[PDB]
């Protein structure tokens, strides 16, 4: 009958929409979404396939879920949910009592002869308790938060100026669906931000920057992270590549620095949605970050996803998912 398996999202509070896309695009792209339910910081997705989980950037926890049940019902799921030979331990999240019912939950585990330590556990029962309802399931993946912080751009050889930091780099990679092995392109590259992340990952990264210093900057960022790659100099409102030749696009437009340059940006904006649409692959995506409202020059394409990032009072992140009909 049913392959699916119903797995729990913890997501990163960051962007809720970011998030919930992040993990569906990679799900259709790796396996075959059953059904999915969101409530706040919770995705739920009954799914087979794959699994994509290392990849995710807005994703906290992933959890292969047993069952759903009530707070008052804990000890009767616990009693029947399978025990390993392997090291475990009980982590709750969520509510006031975590400490004490994971001590709870432990003991129970340890009487049916589980091994219980929480130091070094091999195997993480997790309890997500929200709206009196209980996910109950096996810790599958916990993102390693460090990983972004030891990449930022002020970490790399070459530095510019407000470069897209690496976990919004890699959820944006993440959301134009691109496989190992399959062509992302950053037609603005810069300092490589969006080519070092899909390089990464095992997607194979192409950057296009029209200042030759930057170009060649990139290049040694790339060098730096061991990532095989190409940084061509040119302009991304000619870009030296075939019809569809790419799989995806994750880029950051340059952003107005003053609302006195209106109406400057509107050939890179038309230009380069003509360029995306004619490289990008037959149902191909393109995430996209700008400073200002663009749906019109993007008219071409699909808009899957528009979101914002309020950074400071004056500069407010528009984050668009476009795909080619
Ligand atoms: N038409 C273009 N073709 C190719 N590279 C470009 C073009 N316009 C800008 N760039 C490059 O894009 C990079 C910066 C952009 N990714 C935008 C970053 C940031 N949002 C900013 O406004 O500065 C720089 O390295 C530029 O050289």
């Amino acid at each position: 009958g049913r392959g699916s398996m119903k797995f729990l999202f913890y997501l990163s509070a960051d962007n809720l929409e970011i998030a919930r896309k992040e993990v569906l695009v990679l799900a259709e792209r790796y396996g075959w979404v059953e059904d999915y339910q969101f409530e706040e910081r919770l995705l739920l997705l009954d799914y087979a396939g794959e699994k994509f989980f290392e990849r995710l950037a807005y994703t906290n926890e992933v959890t292969k879920i047993y069952d759903i049940c009530s707070v008052s019902e804990l000890e009767q799921v616990f009693s029947e949910i399978p025990v390993y030979d392997r090291l475990c331990c009980v982590r709750v999240k969520g509510g006031k009592g975590k400490t004490a019912l994971e001590r709870k939950l432990g003991a129970l585990l340890w009487k049916r002869g589980a091994k219980v330590s929480v130091s070094n556990p091999e195997i993480v029962y997790k309890v997500y308790i929200q709206d009196d309802k209980c996910y109950v399931g096996l810790l599958e993946f916990e993102r390693d938060t460090r990983q972004f912080f030891l990449r930022r751009p002020d970490r790399r050889p070459f530095l510019m100026p407000s470069a897209i930091k690496p976990k919004l780099a890699r959820a944006l990679v993440n959301l134009t669906g691109v496989l190992e092995g399959e062509t992302l392109l950053d037609p603005m590259c810069g300092t490589g931000s969006f080519l070092i992340e899909a390089g990464l990952m095992g997607i194979n990264p192409i950057g296009i920057d029209f200042i030759e210093k930057i170009v060649r900057g990139c290049r040694v960022n790339l060098e730096y992270y061991g990532i095989e790659g190409s940084v061509l100099l040119g302009d991304a409102k000619n870009l030296p590549l075939r019809d569809e030749s790419v799989r995806g696009i994750a880029t950051d437009y340059p952003y107005l620095r003053s609302t006195k340059a209106a109406g400057t940006l509107d050939e890179l904006y038309s230009k380069t949605s003509e360029e995306f649409e004619r490289v990008l692959k037959k149902g191909g995506r393109a995430a996209i970050v700008t400073n200002i409202d663009v749906e019109s020059f993007f008219s071409n394409f699909e808009i899957e996803m528009k979101t914002e990032e309020r950074v400071h009072g004056s500069l407010t992140r528009r984050i668009y998912l476009l795909r080619r009909h």
